[PDB]
């Protein structure tokens, strides 16, 4: 049966014995209104651990200033543990200590701000030191998040192999989301649009597109015919480092959508080509 | 049984112990979705090893911008199955995150022997061959490491790659393993429909066609190279990129046949598939 | 015989057997240049622990563009031949390459505690520290680290991040270690010319007068800032860069002295040499 | 004694129980007219591990395709463990088909195509022969390194890549072999040299933000001394050796080479240093 533990020191207690009996210890972080991509995460995490730990937890941090159904998935699907800490378990007193990736999280939607993704990199580095986990596992899907992550796991020595997941769909190609709920039966079948974006852009580049503002232009236009579906922002990025290219043949591109959909926000990315010999 | 590691790291601490005690370690580089003639290969490698060692990596430096690397079969659950079966100690399955965890800016490569053959039809396919390979070695550190005869250029420019570099692996090359009826196991094979699959009979006929011409006592690389162009023009579905007559060891072309070895090789594309295929004949 | 190490991951396969063998593990973090202060902190690990490892790095991070990095002292041979008597089981002395083999883009910092008193006077040092001490922690993990209540600040600090971040070590403060006069033991004093450290005895007399102020009932911060300023200005050769009266917990300004702990730090410059010292006076 | 040894297979026996018994190997590989500097990368390997291996080898690979008793004293008196000194034929039994290239670092600065190729190939062969556990190599040679840790990263390489602080002559001067060459006169007029870089320092200290302005104000320092002519003044991106957009807030390399009568003397500095985000 799958443990549900709340406190830190009894989520330590309660792995003690897969810590002395060496077993790899596989974590998924959530913050829960779980749906078929979360489970494809837990699935890859049995897959290469012995023990497998999902938490739950909506971080304050990565808000402004101002669950028995997850549980019963995550039983089903075989987890050994679910953290699901209340915000006084995790933040007894409130966070002093911030870690952030500034150049990194000040890209794309983190513009030019504060610590746009310091919520993220804080909880995620806190997580981890509860959790001790060898592997945890993350959506493709959040794309800046996982980049983020990954570059706070080397800079800080984080003792903690970091997995993507490959982005889980819907049958009709539109990418796993629990926001995908709020859209109306209208709403739901012009949102097919953001996964065929990204098929278009593919095409694109396939076919020689080098400019960038001519591959923006392109999706922009396709994405138009759908009016509605309204792209808020068509970012157009390297991966590593997700600034903006002066081209895009011979390298990997980053191709990020945010298009809103009636009054919903939906988000999806693609890596497009890949990197050649020097 | 079978330990399925992900990182360099992890891998390394794994078979430190072994290295310690002397004990020998066989490896077998692949690009996953296992067929008979891997098998091959693993079996090879455990008859002859302490040790025995797989990895999995569809190495993207290998793949052209145009070419299969989104559509590659991949089934990595199937390939894990067969190598425990086979007794594999280690099976090495990296993500592209866990092998290059930056954009690579070195490259090795073997210009002479990698620009000609298939490497007219794909450039810089070899560079990225010989990448990944040093790369493999230096992470795994094997006694010996096994490819097969089917990927005959690939052979023949690791082995220099190794001889050029001093790098201590033994190289050994295991003859192409063949399907029920000729055909060089190879993991595109799944992209044939059964026409093609019919029609792919062809290659390793025209084979044995330059074999017995060498053997009725031909001497002209281009009468020989006629002769096998126009013995796969019969099967019309094949579209030749690449009809090669070549010294074995340099895989430069040459002036006679008779009495020295030759290599046939045949870049032959049937449908959407590019089906590879080899012989040395003579002696 | 004590090994010293060069690189993250062959301290982690150093430390490996340890932690199959279920032995703790002591740490003492360094800039090297080892004093009778750091080999306290030794000793004190080390009756704690099964295994001891010492860190000597010079961390650029804690350096501002116009600081001392480039003449910080420096001398690894005697430094090892001061642990290895120590019994030390660990030295781990990374080059800056070995610890940093890319620049960094990856910050941690305690804003609220790092940006009062010497971090006044050196902005940006104490998120040097927090994140070098969070990175040493991940790479040494640690039972236990050791650090001197010398620089009291670091301390609040390092503790504060190691309860926010759920780091699973014990910090042990250790009382700040002093030469025959006083003076706190500290690398930095090898700046200091025979004149500057003659005048450098007036810091560790200005606590002692801060102590006097207190113990006849002075109540007034600034009052005792003021004393303490004009105390120090007798010693023509040194120049206080920070005086500070703080609450000893969150380092922030009081109302009024009595009835309570209070912390007096000081950032004094003698020369070159910026000597720092912190007592706290009082109780609740 | 330091044994000298002349072929692959024979340094591969020389080194086999030491590396079964887990001995450390410092590895130190140099083209040979050893001075103070490679003594320096020298006693770090004997400070750092168990047995030092040296090579002596000048390298055609790095040049154009068309006296051991000193060194090898030296080296006895060093304390070194093993001196590797093949032929060309011992290193190149055939020619080399194979090539290691790092192609975005070698194309900088000296590169401006393929110019550090030489260097890349060889040093990966001699990894493979020795299979040291860390290389020493002066920084100095600032792009050669910053080239060599990139290929062993990438390659992932087991060894340990160690950089050394350049070693001085009394007046700042790099050690060099090619300070021999010097007239006295000219020796007096090299010290130009580390003084320009002295003068980068204190401009960089004083606010100076664009390359172009540290350019010329290294130009004209380094004109005050008229038997001294600057070829190529570099200042670029550490990690990357590319051209800059600004100076402050961010470390600079700053690589002079500078003609000093016919010789060729090369310095360089990294200024300034990496603050947190
Ligand atoms: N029909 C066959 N018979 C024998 N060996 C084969 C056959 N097909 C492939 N192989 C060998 O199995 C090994 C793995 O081949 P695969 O096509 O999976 O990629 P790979 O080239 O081996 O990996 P890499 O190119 O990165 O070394 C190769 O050495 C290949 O030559
Ligand atoms: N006189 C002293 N008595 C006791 N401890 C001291 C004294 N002087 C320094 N220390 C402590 O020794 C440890 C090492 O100090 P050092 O000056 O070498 O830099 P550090 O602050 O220790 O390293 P980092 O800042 O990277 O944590 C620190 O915890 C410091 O507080
Ligand atoms: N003044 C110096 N201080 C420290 N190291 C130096 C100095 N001058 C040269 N060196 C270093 O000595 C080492 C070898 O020098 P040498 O020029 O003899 O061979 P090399 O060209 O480095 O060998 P290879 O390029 O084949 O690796 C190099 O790492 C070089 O940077």
């Amino acid at each position: 049966s799958m443990q549900i533990i709340h406190t830190i020191e009894e989520l330590r207690q309660a792995l003690a014995p897969a810590r002395q009996q060496g077993k790899k210890i596989g974590f998924v972080p959530t913050m829960g209104y779980l749906h078929k991509g979360h489970l494809e995460l837990v699935r890859r995490a049995r897959v290469e651990n012995d023990v497998t730990l999902v938490s739950i937890f909506v971080n304050p941090l990565q808000f402004g200033a101002n669950l028995e159904r997850d549980a019963g998935l995550l039983h089903d699907a075989q987890v050994d543990y679910l953290f699901a800490p209340t915000v006084s378990d995790m933040y007894p007193r409130p966070m002093q200590t911030v870690v952030d990736v500034p150049p990194l999280g000040n890209q794309i939607e983190g513009e030019a701000r504060p610590g746009h993704f310091a919520g993220v990199a804080t909880v995620v580095s806190k997580l981890f030191n509860i959790v001790g986990p060898d592997a945890a596992y993350f959506g493709e899907k959040d794309f800046q998040q996982l980049v983020i992550i990954r570059r706070m796991v080397d800079d800080m020595a984080i003792p903690v192999r970091i997995v993507g997941v490959e982005t889980v769909r819907e049958d009709d190609g539109l990418a796993c989301s629990s926001r995908n709920v709020y859209l109306t039966p209208e709403q739901r079948r012009a949102a097919i649009i953001v996964p065929q974006a990204l098929d278009e852009a593919d095409r694109l580049y396939r076919s020689g597109m080098d400019d960038p503002d001519a591959l923006e232009a392109a999706i922009r236009t396709f994405i138009g015919r759908q009016p509605l579906a309204v792209p808020e922002v068509i970012a157009i990025r390297d991966p590593e480092t997700l600034e903006r290219l002066p081209a895009l043949q011979g390298r990997p591109i980053l191709v990020a959508l945010f298009v809103r959909v009636g009054a919903t926000r939906l988000l999806d990315n693609r890596v497009i080509g890949h990197a050649a010999p020097q």
